[PDB]
């Protein structure tokens, strides 16, 4: 089994979207999904603020980012 | 004109992951990707060193990024 947590910040239409992206894959592994505010937390602001949202897999930082290739052709096709 | 560079550090398989994913759109722009390692500079390291990799393009932090869910999926479900 795993524990998969959220951190997240107020007014952050990112972190309300991963969220809604991942609960589908968090759910079928029959884990609750845990989530903490770095606006409530100051000690989490400090360690993943510049960052937020960040996906934690057995309290260790998960990195399963990538790039919107699209995002990154539209900026090199512009002059 | 632009340019397209990726800020990485060590022993980091997302770093490598995420230059492959990306490898085929900057070189379809006809622009040859770069590399800076926060490893090997202290400056980098303070930027940039608990959020690599980072993507600049034309010298700018590249923010549009996504869930990649079958990573995720992978992690928890196998």
């Amino acid at each position: 089994g795993h524990s998969v947590e959220i951190i997240v910040r107020d007014n952050c239409g990112s972190c309300v979207r991963v969220k809604a992206q991942i609960l589908p894959i968090v759910e079928a592994a029959g884990i609750k999904l845990t989530e903490r505010n770095v606006d409530q937390d100051a000690s989490l602001k400090l360690e993943f603020g510049d960052r937020v949202p960040v996906i934690l897999v057995d309290d260790e930082e998960f990195a399963c980012w990538e790039v919107d290739n699209d995002e990154l052709a539209n900026a090199l096709l512009l002059e």
